[PDB]
């Protein structure tokens, strides 16, 4: 008899992906950014790696990421969208998650016409099946199913962006939400 | 005799608050509001508590203490720099002069929320041009200038993750690049 234990949130119904295993993939992909960038010689103020974070839900990731990459030797400024002069400097789109890719192939076609040195992308959570043109990020986080969740700066109408974990919400909270008149 | 050892960044002279440091005052702060909206019934969807966070440096302090003050069951919206009826905290990386700050509690008054109230990580109360204080403080500083954990350095070392203080040369080498 399997035994399955309850979410451990009570406006759950599953957990993907806990604080713990995000942080433990991110200084994995720190340091493949870390080796990809060695020959562009980064340093503060003079040359930093120019992180441009996609408001809103990215603010947790990107605050995250910064302090993880910092620890590996990769020096940044941070941008936010929705600049600053980034021709002739290396650009690295965040994003907190990435599903139909339209709104991120709009941004990494927007940034190119000032000519970066160069410029990839970051995400966090990839939604591969959710996709409406081809499109592939540089580094990726962790895969998610074509399954809505929150958490880790994803956001159900501006709510459970908090949640450390990113999760599948329960459906009577969008019933018990929508009854509400 | 006495030793001094050396700090543990080749680029700050002091470290005046680590993480961990702050994250325990934070903690602290999240129990204490947690206390004062007890009686606000505060719920996810329904009537979250909106964090107004000022661009750009608290994005770092605005990612932490909105996941602490979940820890303490206080729900929270964030919104970046409507509220009609809604309890607002604002969320500033350091507290100097307090122009900025008096601004946007005066801007967001405009809209008549429930409460209002302000919650800064780093407050530097001898640099004020007016008389202004924040109902949440989680830390104070001397008048000298610091970065990390947000507070930038033209827009460099943010992403330290103790408040620090940058060494002279820092300065010079950076002044002399032009
Ligand atoms: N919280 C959350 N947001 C998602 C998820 N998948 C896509 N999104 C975001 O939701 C928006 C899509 O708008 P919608 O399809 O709800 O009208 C986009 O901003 C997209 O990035 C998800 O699984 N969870
Ligand atoms: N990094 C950092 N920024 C500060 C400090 N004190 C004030 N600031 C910020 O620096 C700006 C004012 O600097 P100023 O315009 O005088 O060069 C304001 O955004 C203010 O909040 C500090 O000690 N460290
Ligand atoms: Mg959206
Ligand atoms: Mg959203
Ligand atoms: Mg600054
Ligand atoms: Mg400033």
């Amino acid at each position: 008899h399997h035994m399955e234990p309850a979410c451990k949130y009570d406006f759950a119904t599953s957990v993907l992906f806990t604080e713990a295993e995000l942080h433990t993939r991110m200084r994995g992909v720190a340091q493949r950014i870390a080796d990809d960038y060695s020959n562009c010689n980064l340093k503060p103020l003079e040359n930093p790696l120019v992180i441009v974070s996609v408001l809103k839900g990215s603010f947790v990731f990107t605050a995250d990421m910064v302090r993880i990459l910092g620890d590996f030797g990769v020096p940044t400024r941070v941008e936010f969208l929705r600049l600053c002069d980034i021709r002739g400097k290396h650009v690295l789109v965040l994003e907190d998650i990435l599903d139909t890719a339209l709104t991120l192939r709009e941004v990494v076609d927007s940034l190119k016409k000032s000519e970066p040195a160069s410029i990839k992308t970051l995400v966090a959570i990839d939604k591969p099946g959710g996709r409406k043109i081809p499109f592939t990020a540089e580094y990726v986080v962790a895969d998610v199913p074509n399954v809505f969740v929150v958490g880790y700066g994803l956001d159900y109408d501006q709510s459970y962006r908090e949640v450390r974990d990113v999760v599948i919400l329960k459906p009577s909270v969008y019933e018990t939400w929508g009854k509400e008149l």
